[PDB]
Parts: structure tokens; C-alpha cells; sequence
């Protein structure tokens, strides 16, 4: 994340944030996960930034942490 500015850096924060809480109560079924993919990548493109799935097209499971939510979900300048 050294590359990225503190624009980019807060907005996907506060998705890896979002999601770590959105998974305390649910499985997130890996159509779910596609979709959701979708959604934050329009947002960070008018940000100059995409986030790429390094397990693409899995589930994410209940209680998975922002830790290892950064090793799966990687940030990468356009």
C-alpha cells in the first residue's frame, strides 16, 4: 500500500472495515462476493485504484478477520 495515496488508502480501508464487520454474523456465498467486487471497483476506479480477488470466484467464510482479508483482497493502482 506504499503506492497508493491516503485517498486510496482510506476508501479501501474502510471496505476491508466494512467487510471484516459485515462477516462477524454471515458466510458470504462466492456469487455474493462477485457482485460485491463489482460494487467497490466502480467506486475505487474514480479513485485511480482497483482491488483485485486473489482467490477469485471463492466464498468468504464467517469471522474471517481484516488481516486476512488484506492478504486475499489486494490493492492495486490503476
Amino acid at each position: 500500500t506504499f503506492k497508493m495515496n491516503t485517498a486510496q488508502k482510506a476508501h479501501y480501508e474502510k471496505f476491508i472495515n466494512a467487510l471484516e464487520n459485515e462477516l462477524k454474523t454471515r458466510h458470504i456465498p462466492a456469487g455474493a462476493v462477485i457482485d460485491m467486487l463489482a460494487e467497490i471497483n466502480t467506486e475505487a476506479l474514480a479513485l485511480d485504484y482497483q482491488i483485485v480477488d486473489k482467490k477469485p470466484g471463492t466464498s468468504i467464510a464467517q469471522g474471517t478477520k481484516a488481516a486476512a482479508l488484506r492478504k486475499r483482497f489486494i490493492p492495486k493502482k490503476i
